[PDB]
């Protein structure tokens, strides 16, 4: 079979190419997200390899803009759609699209590409590194009372239509995520397909549901998208709790908490550092299981190392190896601080060795630059340089997963 | 008729921990009393008694615990915290504590820890987790380690308790002054967390101890361990793996991964940043649940502050306020950095509002004082302060529970 | 917020929509269709923001069995609901006392509520009267005594359609003897057959079975769904009733010897189910008790002379109601097996109790001696609890109506 | 008032075939009956009708199966074995049995097949269980093959139904020959063993077509399988129908590649042959979990024809005194002759060297079951010393029976 | 520095023993280790010694097992496979096992048996699959047998150890003649196989003796079993064996176990999978049959094991044998067997069938088909119609059973 690389044609081309992706993975098409994320699909992004009959192979990418720490908004190639047909395994299928993607992702000004940890096929490859955790909570909502010093305010809520909710949610979430790195910009095509009542999720528990939380002068400051499980011990199925104050986030979650019928809530895919684990009184009532969420891969270090911010002054010179595009491998002296970053070639002695993955995975602030190197993964050349360059790379709020692409 | 009094002689000493056990209950254990007993001090150990038995406890052990920046202060170690079920919510658990405060108040102690599974007590008189342990488990055949992980030229012997305690004291002092958190251990304390306690052979079995030797003959790790055979599902239970260098450490981890008749591995109490969590190639082979470990109680503030090191330049006022001992209450000018530390009375104008619990939970880097602020608990009074003391406030490598007391 | 009643069927869908929306399911569209057909709109009032409804509450016009065979109207409560954003602020209090003076100026001296309508369980007044029992147990070790008669009864599985012609005759000479049963009318038989999707997904289609004389008179029948092995086939009974002790083992053994069946359960019968003492080894058959029917008094003078009692009985009962004080007062009731007066006296009081507690003990399914034993009813008077205890109870346990 | 009678029409088919799932618990499939008419003929499809609705049902499929030895003869494939659950105990089944066992015999049929599943006769009217099936499952990642297994050059595709039809019925009909108890596949049987039946789907998911081809281009082998996707921990799983090959490297990679497929945690085989050659490809036994069970049973009509079609493991000459209780007509003593090359039956006036019922002789015909642990349990009589022992070797087989497709 | 060495004394052998255990995530049983040593021939139990602990085990009885045929031969039961966690892939395993197969060859013992619960060595050095065992387990009311079984007028006893041991041996010396793969049981053999190990108290409960008369009083059959009481009511017995010298006593006995009082469940691992109980149940799937791996075998002498045994039917076959472990056994081998008759010797006449040592071990006992082995890949037919003819041949009417423990 004589295999051609090329990107989707139409729009039957588009539904056989997500046929074969869904295939790969074991499951159907879902024909209702298939549908609705075409809207935000470009297809000279969706490449892949047809054999003259079917698909049997794919990697596709979206055009998204993700917050860095520091509140910097730049482009980002969001991965999605990695896929290659078992038949053709261990062929250089996999190899050659992402060769051909990530060079296209660096003509376009992106200077990383982010990958959820899920898209199994590729896990840890390429230069991709794990740099953002996702925490699964839950618990019995009758154990999950607040501490007492915790403000609810005077806010009001309803529980409102996809409609409505999509006319002040917006706002809300573009308020919030400045100050949240790893959260990405939704367009109204991304709120579409986020807020779709779909049916693998139906199934799962039940129709999706909506909630608007109000100051008392009406001011919409806070929304849930959640899904109920009815008994079969009923569950709530948390999608998303946000609020652009603490008493409105605070309020949200007793609202949930509080719900008559429910025994069980679950919040998967919420940020290691929720709020909510805080607010709960008694912690072990709410169990934390921590996984992984984004993987990173740098396609542009310099203007990646100079766009985000960190949380303290670091002057280091990092000898950077990328074994996949060894043209991006280098020596970079990076000077950084809380309102200024620079990176730039440099012949001066190197503080830390470490490779484009390595580099890739403390990018966003969730993985601490020392622990990689106390595990023997990453080199101190010069004394104090490894502490100083790991808190600088941190982040007082720890990054969190975008909504699912 | 209760009498406030501490223990008083040997048979006071067993029937004191008899009623602990019960409280909580169980059976007392006759082997963990017995070697306890060689590190308790008597006149620590206070309670209440009614004229015929013991209806409360609160006690404490005199330890050291390394804080961030590898300072090794002298900290109360809280334990036996029980009141009788017929006593409960009669102030007996707060006059217990208001006295052992003052005690450790006036022994100069600045600090006081507390494990968080002491629930009679949990969140109370000022305690806040600080913090967090790890429990990692998953199939062995699964946990291959990332092939950049050099394992070095070591060698590996199972070894008797004696043997274990020639070589294992030597390289956990090494190794701590790196671990905030962890507690100096006499060979008293050692003999309590290697022994061959009968309530752990009933989980799994007999303890087990591995020495890992370098090509010199000299021993840089171990690893505590409990194999729990078959009832085709055999496990191991580590209680814990130390080395001084990387190589050492992910030697001997491969040692117990790669051993025969072994099905799934456990680790409970590890750090929630555990180095062997970034060794595993495939992270969702090993699941990773985060729980309270540790509870700190500021006893002498400014003390306190000065004694640690912080990870950044910070200069900041504290307006802290103490409900439980109100004395310790006021505004302190925290300045600190990597190499020096200060803490002191000040006039200035504030720029953080909290309480002594919230401050005790950021205390050894473990929780972020920035994600107390946006859940409500901690109230910024001038911009920015907030996340430059966040980021002071933590420290390269997250803090980990001592051994059990 | 407006508390009104339903005004059409477009209000009345978006009415029910709402209340399965407070139990966190989806419309069960078909059910919704078929108990419109006995639906009173004037009888499902609500409160209403101005485009959707936050809270329900509502009553079926239907008629209940009392112990002695009495058969007298009653408003069976139900779509008990209030929105989750509009909790703890005295709707569903409001709506109750609006029902509850409906209820008495519609001549209904008593309500009753299933216990499943969890958001008002042992409020207003309502007290458990009522139990249910689950039973279940492994089919091969449910053989019967030896002297249970089985009869020559014939059986055969039969449509919906056959089956309403003869099981309303059957039921409705069955339940002068089983009180807490309701009447039946044709609406009510084609609600409580309903194939309804829900129950589909349990187990399996609705299926029918009739049992036979061998004069050719259907004396029996049965309600059943099956679910298929996924070996552990099982059987789901709702409902199993018979003119005579022949027909009622003999169609329970048809459902116990079926080929292909492992286990069997029988939800929401009565704890004195006749089932119970067929079985040779009662081990086999689980039999888990649990609340049923809530009943809540409204006329408290009439509903006491409407049934029958046990035993003879003169005492004077000092009740205490709470959510509706008018009903408070000092009753000389006397009874017996076919008497029984009440009215107000002055005399000297035996009992005092709460009227939560005077109807839980109303329909002879909750001892009063045992209320008076845990502290809930205090005798005033030395030997009146015993007596009354035992004329209030009845040798036949009340049993749970069709669902509503 | 009950009439035994055939199928009349397509109404009547399909009343026939919703009477008979309603008395296994289930609503009617209406895919697979719709497929399964097309091989169906009306007149072998036997059942008892009240005037209104049918109250019993037995039905034959007119089949081949393979025999030890190669031969493929004409077999009575009995389906659709019901009776209501009002009329059990009353004689129905055991007349309608009667009958299709004399139809069967003029049909020329010398035996007939039966599914263990079809309990409501299981183990009657002389039916006796001859070959077994083996449920294996394991973990992929723990069953790796022994190195000296050969992969071979192939390739591999996955490909639709229509295609999957085009080289599957070659390959299945150059394989069988060695393997008895399998039975010919026409295309309409085809039709119904490749069906994504409704009910199959919600138990896992839509059937998958796999075609090995060797590097030639030759399809040499073929799988038929279903995933289970995910539903605690990740357990995608893997439900195969079938694996086939005409040599051992495309059997071998096939199952290779079944086993080494993304995202799967766990396998299962349900139906395979108690030898199934899977079981000793892996190098690790434990790890492939093997659950033997009944499979088809065996109902000897023709018993002098059904002994002189089949072959035997090694030279026998034995005197067989047979007892039919069902039959009579079938009781006798017949004289067997046969081997690897020949075979003969007739009655004999010799004396009789084992003493045995029909229905242990029909479950000693396929060699999925020893005749020598039959005697060890008492269930056959040894007249005269070493008849047994000669008598087993010469019924079993080197290659055990297995399960046909489901009918 | 290790050392190659047997065990010198009895505190060098409970240590060496503890070592096993240990190897096995196990603290030492020391009922069973006293049992065993009994015997233990302690030149035949090798190791590596690091100069203070045992760091590496492989030990050998000295037993006979029945053939194919009757035949009682004697055979290495190799035991106690270690290797300590901290020296493995050192070559411990390999080195242990050419002095082990030398040895044993050298003491005029044609093959080695091994349980393949031996984890450790797992179809290595040439051991092949050769027998299975078949885990029976069920709800006994499910249990009845079909109507033509004959029970007979036996009766039974529940009796204590040494009223079994009176009687068990001759029931058992009197069967295993028809059971390949069974051993001889001395009375230190049977001392183990009756122990009331802690272990399995733990388990279930203490071990129970049954034995089966015949009308004149002679014993004729036996039971060892164990119950586990309730912990839904769920009482289980625990079938260890049952045997009988004719068709109505092993029945009979069955019977007992299965009609006792209070018991919901039994369970029978390690029996035949052709165990008579399958056959004797009148509904089999309500007999649970799990098939799993029970006895390997290394042929060490391949022309003596291969005339030792008897053959099914006539075979007349030139082997190209090829044993990779140790290759001084590789050659042509030429068999001529059948029922009364076996002999083999090298030849230089055309191969008629390749195979290696370990399969031509899986075959051995009748329990693995040839052809079976040959259709998978594993085993190449050289001349037409060969593998047909020498499969039959190796196969035998009743399938081999695993021994007692070792």
């Amino acid at each position: 079979s004589e295999l051609t690389l090329r990107t989707i044609a139409d729009e039957d081309d588009y539904e056989s190419y997500m046929a074969s992706a869904y295939s790969v993975f074991l499951r159907d098409p879902q024909k209702d997200e298939i549908e609705v994320n075409r809207k935000f699909t470009e297809l000279d992004r969706m490449i892949g390899f047809h054999d003259g009959k079917k698909w049997v192979a794919t990697t596709g990418a979206f055009s998204r803009h993700v917050v860095l720490p520091g509140g910097a908004v730049v482009p980002v190639a969001a991965v999605t759609a990695v896929t290659v047909s078992p038949t053709h395994r261990r062929r250089g299928l996999l190899t050659t699209m992402m060769r051909h993607q990530l060079a296209d992702i660096r003509s376009r000004g992106e200077s990383l590409a982010m990958l959820f940890a899920s898209e199994a096929l590729i896990y840890g490859r390429f230069g991709y590194g794990v740099a953002t955790e996702s925490a699964e909570l839950s618990g019995q909502v009758r154990e999950l009372a607040f501490r007492p010093t915790v403000d609810l305010g005077d806010g009001t809520l309803e529980e409102v239509s996809a409609e409505t909710f999509l006319a002040s949610a917006p706002a809300i979430y573009d308020a919030v995520i400045p100050g949240l790195p790893g959260q990405m910009s939704r367009t109204p095509e991304w709120w579409a397909s986020w807020t779709l009542d779909s049916e693998e999720l139906q199934k799962e528990s039940g129709k999706v549901r909506f909630v608007l939380h109000y100051e008392s002068d009406g001011t919409a400051s806070g929304f849930a998208i959640y899904r109920p499980k009815p008994g079969w011990n009923a569950e709530l199925h948390v999608q998303e709790v946000l609020g652009t104050n603490p008493r409105s986030y605070a309020r949200t979650w007793r609202y949930l908490l509080d719900m008559d019928l429910v025994r069980k809530i679950k919040y998967h895919g919420a940020s290691v550092q929720e709020e909510l684990r805080y607010l709960v009184a008694n912690h072990p009532s709410l169990e934390c299981v921590v996984s992984d969420a984004i993987q990173v891969r740098l396609v542009d270090i310099p203007r990646a190392l100079a766009q985000r911010r960190y949380a303290a002054d670091v002057d280091v010179v990092l000898e950077v190896t990328d074994d996949f595009l060894p043209e991006n491998s280098g020596r970079y002296r990076l000077r950084g601080g809380l309102d200024h970053a620079s990176c730039e070639i440099t012949t001066d002695d190197a503080d830390i060795a470490l490779t484009v993955r390595d580099l890739g995975s403390v990018y966003m602030g969730g993985v601490s630059l020392q622990v990689l190197a106390s595990a023997g993964l990453v080199t101190e050349l010069r004394a104090g340089a490894v502490q100083r360059a790991a808190t600088a790379f941190g982040w007082p709020v720890a990054p969190s997963a975008p909504d699912d692409f």
